[PDB]
C-alpha cells in the first residue's frame, strides 16, 4: 500500500502509521518531537485502491490530549496517498465550545506529507 | 454521553463505542451515496473534556469499502458532543476520493451533519 512508515509535514510535525490489512490506520503523531508532543492517531483507508492510476483515499483523527496536555480539541485529515510519493489531505480542526461560540468551533487547512522532512 | 447509536439528519445510522483510552470505534450505515449495509469506523475524543461548559472535541474516519462495495473514497467527520435534555453531535466533515492528479482539484466534498439518539 507504501502508506506504512514515517511522515513529514512542511512545518515541522511527524507521524509514523501502519497500514494494516483490514484497513486500519494505526499510530502516532508528533509537533515540531518530544514524548509531550506526541499524541495517539488512529484512522482508516481504501485497503484495494482502484488501478487507473487514481490515488487512495484515507482519513485519520487526532485528539489532542495526552498524558501531558489536552488542548480540548481534535484534528481530522482526509486525503489521499499518490504513490510512485505524498500524501496530500485538506483538515478540520474542532474545539470543544459554548453554544454562544460555536460558530468559531472549526479551523480548516491542508497539509502534504511526504517521507523525506 | 457517547456511546451510543445516533442517527444524522439524513437518517444515516453511527453506532459508536467510546474507550477510556479517547478511542471511537463502531459502525456507519450511510442513508445516501456510494454506500451498502455497515462500514468500520475510528476515531478519537477528548476523555477529559472541559468543565466550563463547552462541548466534547471528537473525530472519526470512514473508508468506504466493505465487503459489499468499495467507492475508492473516505469521510472524516470532526466536531464535538453537546450533552443535554436533546444530546447531540455536531459535525463538519470532508469526504475525499481517489483520483487521478488532473482530477485531484475536484477530490473533495465537504458538508456538515448532526446527531440525535432519534432517527428523523
Amino acid at each position: 500500500a507504501g502508506i506504512t512508515g514515517t511522515w513529514y509535514n512542511q512545518l515541522g510535525s511527524t507521524f509514523i502509521v501502519t497500514a494494516g490489512a483490514d484497513g486500519a490506520l494505526t499510530g502516532t503523531y508528533e509537533s515540531a518531537g518530544n514524548a509531550e508532543s506526541r499524541y495517539v492517531l488512529t484512522g482508516r483507508y481504501d485497503s484495494a485502491p482502484a488501478t487507473d492510476g487514481s490515488g487512495t483515499a484515507l482519513g485519520w483523527t487526532v485528539a489532542w490530549k495526552n498524558n501531558y496536555r489536552n488542548a480540548h480539541s481534535a484534528t481530522t485529515w482526509s486525503g489521499q496517498y499518490v504513490g510512485g510519493a505524498r500524501i496530500n489531505t485538506q483538515w478540520l480542526l474542532t474545539s470543544g465550545t459554548t453554544e454562544a461560540n460555536a460558530w468559531k468551533s472549526t479551523l480548516v487547512g491542508h497539509d502534504t506529507f511526504t517521507k523525506v522532512k
